[PDB]
């Protein structure tokens, strides 16, 4: 894998090692769809905006708001219903990777 983006215009590539070994059947992420009406380059997309407090995601600590998600342990989200991809957290209780983008901030 080349792909890094090691800090380029406020956007890098980041990853959390989760585990589902819990019987709250998820993880803590909470997503949820946008509404475009209007076309201009981005479109739809799952991203996390809210979490469940006392679960794996949260209780990790890296795990913070705002993110775009890509791809989950061995899977991929950026083709997958909202609902295919909670099927997919509850499928997994293993520890499984995540995969998401967080945009960073430019002071000065």
């Amino acid at each position: 894998g080349s792909h890094g983006y090691s800090d380029a215009s406020g956007f890098s590539l980041y990853s959390v090692e989760l585990f589902r070994e819990k019987d709250t059947s998820s993880l803590g992420i909470s997503i949820s769809g946008m509404r475009d009406q209007s076309t201009t380059g981005e479109a739809t997309g799952i991203y996390v905006k809210s979490l469940i407090p006392g679960s794996a995601a949260a209780l990790d600590g890296r795990i913070e708001p705002n993110d775009k998600i890509l791809r989950v342990d061995d899977v991929n989200v950026q083709g997958m219903a909202q609902s295919d991809v909670v099927e997919v957290l509850r499928n997994a209780g293993n520890p499984v990777r995540l995969l998401l983008i967080r945009r960073l901030p430019l002071l000065e």
